[PDB]
């Protein structure tokens, strides 16, 4: 009954995964722990296992990456940009069946499947530039015969704490950047994503063990929230890095704390679109679309809040009700299908809760609202009407496709109620006005970490540095100097007189 | 009685200063908290009063800076940096009578207190061009007819609490950067440097006075923990920066995360002066003697550990405990001083009980060890030799002149004594080895945020970041990008297509 | 009679300027080349006298520059910040007279002498951050045991030539610049604006000889042509920066090649403002006005060509006719004059042979284009209509002001015709539209190195790099990374194992 | 049978797409209508193939198509520029040997090394595609309020690419890369006598473009010598011209170029010392020396012609030296593990003899070598000249050819001044424990040179730096750090949205 088992998923078997897979990896593949079944969330049925990793397996896989972090800090960065390099490759060979596979595990469309290692291949590609760039200033000292020099090292060991609905990526862009930063790295996924870590890691372990490399340099630990509990509590986890819930990273960001360790926190997101009257509507509707419903509104930057000005409020929303109906639902594999399932049984629980909520908190269900009638955890992308901007259910990440529209009339209330949630990831406005355009980039505009413009909130690239402000914790990961997050500054004064 | 009812210290009135003073700046004066009196430690007589800062006067001041945040954010920000260039000149204008103040309220020598003015003069210099060079890049977008910036705007309010010990430069190195970042500033000074904390702040509300600038942009609340506290826990406070004990500064920064605000902690050290048999002893002797005696050895970057190689080691301590003999001592401030009081009587009981526990644990002092025979808080310095490198005692910071010395052989197992400890503020190497040099600066050399060679621990200047890692909490100040926590980053994505 | 001779004319002698001046300075003062008086061009009387410099005067300065940048280059680059903040409070000091001799000797109106020297002041302000900045990076060297260095360090001696348009500033960005930069200067400026150049390097002098520096820091050689060429031809000048003519440029530029020097050339502009459909008239106006007719069109940056879109360029010339007819026109002294002279009688001619070459061309002069009848040499500010784009004289900087106006009706050929002259300094939109706006500063837009929407082209502030391409020369002056054309690089690979 | 590749040992030339006749211009199509070229393989003397060079009306047409492939180009995104150049990298990577040996055939470097050049633009590749996500300037803080200041950067347009004989495939790369994903087009011009080479090279490219559906004048080759490089220097349509070559030529290249306000990036001769103080570590003085100043046959631009050694240890460092130059393997290049291989000319072995002879007239004494080898090519005995004054003229003028003139001295201040006496600025070296000597070294009473290094060789760097020099080395930099922006015009804008 496991679908690895069947001959049309013949495919995974391309990836090394078999029936029941090691959950650990440390240089030799492991696990001692409990054995964990993952499930397709299209039909319910179950893919393959995954043994996760016993306390025992956690702390050895701990020490041999420390262990490998002696070998691997004392190799020149642009000869670790290599290495990222060729795991970049590593990728490239297989993208479209880890691509299948995200599809098959997770439940969001192939596309984006695909495009999730693409991002991965991307960040290696940038990684190996930067790995010749990294560090800081030779400073002019005010001191006669005396150098002054900003240095950067690596941390040493980087925790990566990873959730569901980007169960590749996210761990690429911390994995390329810790790497060429001088670090070793260790995994735990989200569990019900087990399989495409077991076979992100088998890809990047055959690297390590070409390049004559240890294995824990890129080292798995599957597992729960005892493992993710353990990380953050462990002093030799210099750095842990945590993408998921605000509920749960709050909570990983006072162990860190406690400990005088670092954090980099990507949490939750309570995103808006905001239309003004001049606004291009042939952009906003598919934007918005697209920004809502896409990946079944499961990415951290799905828009959950629309505010439209009051003279094209009802035009948008017909016509958003119109596009919803046109959405193609089907197997996220399959062809020409741009809606899938919601990950878990319980998502479509919160999903109905959520909806029920808004009822009772005064709002209108336009379109959607119910689970639909076929296997699968599929339920319909959801409009809202007619709350108040600080309803408690539109200030709450639900993750899932329900997308509430508020009207509104001047620019200074709008940003203010893009701004008066707790979350701060992204944000975006549609407008053709200059002004307003600068002012929302501005100090008085968007108090996200993500600002965008005539591009709805899951615009985003590669070359930036990604991440939120408020409950979205202030991490940042990939672009820009985010880099220095995995690096320890020392400012160095050298009289050599 | 008081000081300031004496002929003698009618200068103190030149700073506006009073028998009972304000301790609440808003943009008007007052307090209705407990009356605090600050004492000269040199002589253990009281000084003058603070009228310290209510709930209520708190609660009063954090809305009037918001407020005025809106108008300060809105000031371009070379236009900031004209007024810290101003602010510059009014301190420039009161150097020797400030820095006279923080000799006799702190207890510092003057060449001391004026250079700490000094450095908040210095510090507003270079922010007034860095006011026109702050912010990000503008990037190549993948997307055609899109741009992409990173730009940066302020956090708004920036809490500062300040230790007793630089009174005056690190609140200057916080506000001349937070201002020129476009925030509003909120100081709550150490207790026991009153006096000094208002009357800096009324140089500054002078300068925002004739500049027809509301004076709350750098506000001062005077209080204690319970001030602190308030600020730690408070949503409005976006960035808390803390300067103190590791201790405290745990608990600052717990309250901080709880809240998902930003925290800048700048701790606790234990730093280590390391000398290598080919030093040069006539630079390692005089090094060592300011690096551990200096402000009466309460630097947060003092030498209190101090490994000599050990051919060398009997030549060192010898020369070094006749260097220790020949230290002038008298009150702070007056001519050829070399050596003041501890801060506090608090401060001589813990001298003394790590004096008794070092001796507890295996140690021998060979020079001090006792309180002198004189007015005010005056021990005398000590150098404790015959512990090993991992006694409990030298493993704690002791905010005293007590110096632990230690023998080594080896070069990476000296490394590793540096770096055991739980602190990583400072460190400092004497050798002439140029591969040495190169290994303590990279990965396997010193784990601390300051990393010397051939000056000790107490060489920093203001160009380079200053802060520490591990216990020390993190945060930097001052120079290169240290700018950066100071504001928030956003990521922009713009289609003008 | 000389007007220093004259008791209105007492404050002159405030600048420590006589009847007959030294124009010569190396740390003492002299000058044994010709006499050459200076003259009010608001009225052609003779101010007072400089003696310029010989031949020998010369080779005795670049001599004792020589010398003096083995003393200047050792001195830390902060402290040599320290001196540039000097400098800048010594020309505040003078702000008033210096900026009333800019009138009187150069001719445009006090606010723009005033301000002329508030440039310089801004600079030197700047500079002091910027001493404790720059540097290059440190780098990840492919080779174990290897460091990677990018160190900055002096040319040596800077040569600097300057126009008579800005006779104090242009001197100012590159003094301050070079010598954080830890440069000597030798500066030449123009003949006829000798007296300015004095009183600067007289204020510089003092402020260099308080601190027991060596004078020729900061060398001054009073001269024409001869000293200009000298100074091209000169192997001991490492970094000629050169601010006046293409035509002259052109030569300096090859001169400099000849020998492998290097050259910061500051040339020609021929600069336009284009008005789209969209733009907001109320701004157009006036910005074109002061863009074209600001220092009597005496500004590298001055407006020279006007694109009005087909559908409001009548408009447009009907509104800025009745704005010339309003100018101001008197004494540059006159508090209320808005237009004085141009510089010489030389720039008369050339204006009015302009003029009728444009008649010639086929242009209609709409507004202006005579001399006027007055003592000095005040001509009317002109516009012309009616040319084709690619007039010859159009085509030609000529430094008066006369505005040639064109129709255009697309955005496409309005660019190509923007780029189309020889000359790249300067360039401005007027329009709304978010897209041309962003075309407009990519690559196909403008070709400057100066492109401005909705503000005219003399838009630029000391933040920024100054200058412009194609025959405008390529050199940068003032802000961004500039100060990287007053240094060499090294690219350093230290093997330290 | 008279063409090496007509023989059945040199058939791998033909992996390459090399034929007896080969076109030498490339803008999309492939000609040349001008003089044809034989090379000849400097080891036997005996010619390898032909090329067709560009006439005056191939120039014409390249250059009216590489502007036309700009407009295309530039409204690329950088990042997508960034995708080409890694399929270029990879390209190179799938030729790597065979263009190596290659390099070894029509050059006459050594295997290592040929290889080594195209491993340097492979890398180069590497790094650039990183770089086409950050290539920028900042967004600074106006002192205007409602309005933006941006530093924008935008390609220069057509960068004319003229290269020397010696790094016949790193220097096009170093600028090809950078170029490109500046959003520059390129024309290639190189050393006539690395012609096969240079076609080569584009025969790889080309299939790059054409694959991604991309005009091929995006990266033009017009094969010719001082003719087309003239016509280079003197055109308007060249925005940016980098010249690597001669400081003879490169003057003038550079004088043209500023004539016609054009941008010039000049890499020009090198006189490269390496310095040795009494503290130095001689089992790393020697090897070093022996690699800096006989590697490539002393025909690096960073090859180390000046050795001063201090007098206490003058004698032992030579005496190690005529013994290490005995040891080296002296072979045809393109075989693995010969070290040592032949001059590029036999101009450049006459140009060999008289500067020895010329040294023996201004005094010196030839220690080792001096002469031609008994063997076919080009070979010479590398060589070794004491007794010369540092201030000899033959010392302070550049003879492309392995001549090592080593001097006494005994202070820092002495020597550092000598390093700097000559017009050269490229690269140097010191070989010393001390600290402040170092540090001293690096400041600004140290070397003048673009290149300046401590305990490691003149011809010590990597892609990750600025590549240039000083003085008549011309100023131009190459590679790493902010090299790029000599390949674009920046713009300080200012936008009032208010
Ligand atoms: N790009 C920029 O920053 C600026 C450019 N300019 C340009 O300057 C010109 C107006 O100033 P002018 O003083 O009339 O220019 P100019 O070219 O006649 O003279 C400029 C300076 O060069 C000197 N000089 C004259 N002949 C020389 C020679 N053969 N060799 C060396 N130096 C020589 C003059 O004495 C003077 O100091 C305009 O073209 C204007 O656009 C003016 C200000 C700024
Ligand atoms: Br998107
Ligand atoms: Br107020
Ligand atoms: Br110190
Ligand atoms: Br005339
Ligand atoms: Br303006
Ligand atoms: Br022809
Ligand atoms: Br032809
Ligand atoms: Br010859
Ligand atoms: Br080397
Ligand atoms: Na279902
Ligand atoms: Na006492
Ligand atoms: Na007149
Ligand atoms: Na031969």
């Amino acid at each position: 009954t496991l679908l690895i088992n069947q001959p049309q998923y013949a495919w995974l078997k391309e990836l090394g995964l078999r029936e029941e897979n090691e959950g650990v990896y440390n240089g030799s593949w492991g696990g001692r722990g409990e054995v964990i079944t993952t499930y397709c969330p299209a039909n319910n049925e179950p893919i393959a296992r995954v043994r996760q990793a016993s306390v025992a397996d956690y702390e050895e896989t701990v020490k041999k990456a420390r262990e490998a972090w002696k070998i691997w800090a004392d190799i020149p960065a642009p000869k670790r940009g290599e290495i990222v390099r060729q795991i970049g490759d590593a990728l490239r060979e297989k993208i479209q069946v880890l691509g299948s596979l995200v599809s098959l595990e997770m439940g969001k469309i192939l596309v984006e499947g695909v495009g999730e290692v693409q991002e991965y291949v991307d960040i290696c590609d940038y990684a190996v530039g930067l790995s010749r760039m990294i560090g800081g200033p030779i400073l002019p000292s005010e001191r006669s015969g005396h150098a002054l020099i900003e240095q950067w090292n690596p941390v040493g060991l980087v925790g990566i704490i990873t959730a569901f609905n980007f169960p590749v990526a996210v761990y690429g862009w911390n994995n390329a950047i810790a790497m060429i930063c001088g670090n070793v790295c260790l995994w735990k996924g989200a569990p019900t994503t087990s399989l495409i870590s077991v076979a992100v890691t088998k890809i990047i372990a055959k690297v390590l063990e070409d390049n004559k490399l240890p294995g824990a340099i890129c080292s798995l630990t599957c597992g729960g929230a005892d493992i993710g509990t353990a990380m953050a509590k462990d002093e030799r986890v210099n750095l842990l890095s945590f993408t998921g819930s605000t509920q749960v990273g709050k909570q990983v960001g006072l162990m860190v704390q406690e400990r005088f360790g670092r954090s980099l926190l990507e949490l939750g997101g309570n995103n808006a679109i905001i239309a003004f009257e001049d606004a291009d509507l042939s952009l906003v509707v598919p934007s918005a679309l697209f920004a809502a419903v896409g990946t079944a509104g499961q990415r951290c930057t799905t828009a959950r809040r629309l505010f439209i000005h009051e003279s094209i409020h009802d035009e948008v929303v017909n016509r958003l009700k119109k596009a919803y109906a046109q959405i193609r639902v089907g197997n996220p594999w399959d062809p020409n299908v741009l809606y899938g399932p919601l990950h878990t049984k319980q998502a479509v629980s919160m999903f109905l809760g959520a909806v029920e909520e808004a009822k009772k908190e005064g709002g209108t269900v336009v379109y959607g609202g119910k689970v639909m009638d076929r296997p699968g955890n599929y339920v319909e992308p959801t409009i809202v009407t007619g709350l108040g901007h600080d309803a408690s259910i539109a200030h709450t990440e639900t993750f899932a496709p329900i997308l509430y529209v508020f009207k509104f009339q001047n620019e200074e209330e709008v940003f203010a109620w893009n701004n008066e949630v707790k979350q701060g990831l992204s944000s975006s406005i549609f407008t053709k006005d200059l002004g307003r355009i600068f002012r929302w980039l501005g100090p008085k505009g968007s108090d996200c970490g993500i600002v965008n413009v005539n591009i709805p909130t899951s615009g985003a690239e590669i070359g930036g540095a990604f991440g939120g402000e408020k409950h979205t914790g202030g991490g940042r990961e990939s672009g820009s100097d985010a880099w220095k997050q995995y690096m320890r500054r020392s400012t160095c004064t050298i009289n050599y007189s």
